[PDB]
């Protein structure tokens, strides 16, 4: 399951240990531009919510998920997925 | 910190979750030509014992990492590197 509990335990890792992805996600699946920093406020079944700082400035953009996520591992799989396809395109 | 426990924890998600990596590491890293499939049995911080099926006949590998896992943050890095690094072999 995905509960907000799992969610900041997952937003915690992410932010403290994966801050690139978090950054990679806002520019190709969030059309950021000269992103220089982005966090996970919050991850939910349907998508996730990021704090990005890119073109403009400061912002709260909201990624949907392409489709609902059923468990955690799910949202494991969709944040290596992001990950790869965000570094193919760039 | 690696604890027998958390190598267990790790292995076994490893092993449910993402053994299409495992087959990549015993390829690429693990020096093996048709890994029917892959499995972690342990990670140690110097490195991680596999258990890698060739055609006709199982064999025990262990890649040695080429520096120490201070804790399991590292030792997350390190998949997700030798995933990136094992792909671009092609
Ligand atoms: C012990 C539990 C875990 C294991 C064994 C694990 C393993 C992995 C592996 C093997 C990859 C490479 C995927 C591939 O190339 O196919 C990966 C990628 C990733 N994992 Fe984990 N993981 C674990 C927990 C987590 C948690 C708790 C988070 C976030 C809250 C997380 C976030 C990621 C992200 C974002 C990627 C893509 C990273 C990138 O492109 O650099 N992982 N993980
Ligand atoms: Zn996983
Ligand atoms: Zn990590």
């Amino acid at each position: 399951p995905l509960t907000p509990a799992i969610s900041d335990r997952i937003c915690k890792h992410m932010n403290e240990d994966h801050a690139s992805a978090i950054a990679l996600y806002a520019q190709v699946f969030g059309q950021q531009t000269d992103v220089t920093m982005a966090q996970m406020q919050a991850i939910d079944p349907t998508g996730m919510d990021l704090v990005v700082e890119s073109e403009g400035g400061s912002k709260t953009i909201r990624i949907e998920f392409e489709q609902p996520l059923k468990d955690s591992e799910d949202a494991h799989q969709v944040l290596i997925a992001m990950a790869k396809q965000a570094r193919s395109v760039g």
